[PDB]
């Protein structure tokens, strides 16, 4: 069930990227994380047999189907937007560090 395997990696995983492989704004996402120097988990859901139902429950969770879906310490944080905005705001590294803490 896909709602299982997603909650099994937002929880076992800090940082997860639902993503899809030629999207610009999970491109940027990537490189957002990357660029602050935190491990990330990436899912692309164009690739796995099942990414359409995985998009499903994701819209079903989150409130919206578009890519990418973004969990930090099991909380979903937002788009790619929006997790733009919350490093903008000096809110992103403390969701981060709770991960560890
Ligand atoms: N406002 C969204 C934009 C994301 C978005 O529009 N993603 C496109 C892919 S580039 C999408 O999900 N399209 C529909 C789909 O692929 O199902 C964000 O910041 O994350």
């Amino acid at each position: 069930m896909p709602v299982n395997q997603i909650q099994e990696t937002i929880s076992d995983n800090c940082v997860v990227i639902f993503s899809k492989t030629s999207c610009s704004y999970c491109t940027m996402a990537k490189k957002l994380f990357h660029d602050m120097n935190v491990n990330y988990k990436v899912v692309e859901l164009d690739l796995l047999e099942y990414g359409n139902q995985f998009q499903d429950a994701l819209y079903k969770m989150t409130g919206e189907r578009t890519v990418p879906r973004i969990f930090v310490n099991g909380t979903f944080i937002g788009g790619a937007t929006d997790t733009h905005r919350l490093h903008k705001e000096g809110k992103l590294l403390p969701l981060v560090h709770q991960c560890y803490l």
